């Protein structure tokens, strides 16, 4: 959701 590298 927040962030990045693959998902979230």
């Amino acid at each position: 959701v927040v962030g990045g590298x693959x998902g979230g």
